[PDB]
Formats: C-alpha cells, sequence, structure tokens
DNA sequence: TTCAACTGCTTTCGCATGCTCCCAACTACTTTTCCTCACACTTGTACTCCA
C-alpha cells in the first residue's frame, strides 16, 4: 500500500478522531503494580528469623 | 533553413513489492548467610627428695 512514511505513537479509537496512545498518564502506576503480583522475593532480613 | 530534442503530459491496465540483537541452551564459579568445636595456657594438689 504505497511506501512506508513514518510511524508515531497515536491511536483512533473514539469513531472519527483519536483518543488514545497518550504517553505516561498511566505509568506511574505502571511500575508500582508490575512487583505486587508475583510474591515471596526473598530478599529477606529482619524476616525470616521467624519463619 | 533544418532538424532533432527532452521535457511534459496522457491513456491503458496493474502486473505491486524489496548501528546486528535478544534470548535461549549449556555450564561454572561465586554469592550469601548459617553451623559445630579443635588448639593452647594456666591452675590446682599433691609426695619427692629435701637439711
Amino acid at each position: 500500500a504505497g511506501v512506508i512514511t513514518r510511524r508515531l505513537n497515536l491511536t483512533t479509537n473514539a469513531t472519527g478522531s483519536f483518543q488514545s496512545s497518550q504517553l505516561t498518564n498511566s505509568q506511574l502506576l505502571q511500575q508500582q503494580q508490575r512487583q505486587s503480583h508475583k510474591k515471596f522475593k526473598k530478599l529477606i532480613g529482619h524476616e525470616a528469623k521467624l519463619l
């Protein structure tokens, strides 16, 4: 389909004009929810004296 | 004059597409905190050879 010109990060989602892919409006709460799902990383200090 | 010219534009369909990793698999040495007791000196109480 012709020739590839460029590529930038916006996304049409509002049946016409676009409302998506605006950068780091959610990244502040992205990398503070990634490392709570898995558990028990064993970076343990006074803990395990107990366990 | 005589001649090319190369640029411009148009149908026909259309064929229609062109600094080097990032992560697996091997492996290895090192990382991290724990664990159970040897060495040696010293101190005691004794009985020896002390005049």
